C-alpha cells in the first residue's frame, strides 16, 4: 500500500486546517495537510517536505494522532502531530488556511477520508 501522511500542527492552542482546491470533488472541502509518502523516505521526511512545500513551513513530527484511515485497497492515510520550528504557514497549494478551536471541527465541511478524525481532534485541543 501507498502511505499518505497529513500533520495536525497545533499551535498557539488552535489546529491548522486546509482548504483544497483540487480535484473538483475536493475542492472547497478542508483536511490535515500532507502527501504521498515517497520509496526510501521515512514518515517524518514525507511529512516534513510535503509541509515545508505546500505551507512554507519547518516541522518536526510527533506522535501519531487517531487511526489510520483506507482511503482506497491502494492508499492509507495517516495523521501525525506536528508542531512548527519556523516559518507561517500559508497556502501556496491550498484555497484557503484556517486556525481552528475545539468547537470549531466537528462543523467544518471536511474532506470525506479526514472527517474520521474528527473526535481525535476535538480531544487533542480539549
Ligand atoms: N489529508 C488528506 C490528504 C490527501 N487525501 C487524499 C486525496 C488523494 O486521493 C490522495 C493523495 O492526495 P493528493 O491528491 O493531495 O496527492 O489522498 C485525503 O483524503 N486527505
Amino acid at each position: 500500500k501507498q502511505i499518505v501522511v497529513a500533520g495536525a500542527l497545533i499551535s498557539r492552542g488552535t489546529l491548522l486546517v486546509a482548504q483544497r482546491d483540487r480535484p473538483a470533488e475536493l475542492a472547497g472541502l478542508w483536511e490535515l495537510p500532507g502527501g504521498k509518502v515517497t520509496p526510501g523516505e521515512s514518515d517524518a521526511d514525507a511529512l516534513a517536505r510535503e509541509l515545508r512545500e505546500e505551507l512554507g513551513v519547518d516541522v518536526a513530527v510527533g506522535e501519531r494522532l487517531g487511526a489510520d484511515v483506507a482511503l482506497n485497497d491502494a492508499m492509507t492515510l495517516r495523521a501525525y502531530r506536528v508542531t512548527l520550528r519556523s516559518g507561517s504557514p500559508h497556502p501556496h497549494d491550498h484555497r484557503a488556511l484556517r486556525w481552528v478551536g475545539a468547537d470549531e471541527i466537528d462543523g467544518l465541511a471536511w474532506v470525506p477520508a479526514d472527517r474520521a478524525w474528527v473526535p481525535d481532534l476535538v480531544a487533542a485541543l480539549s
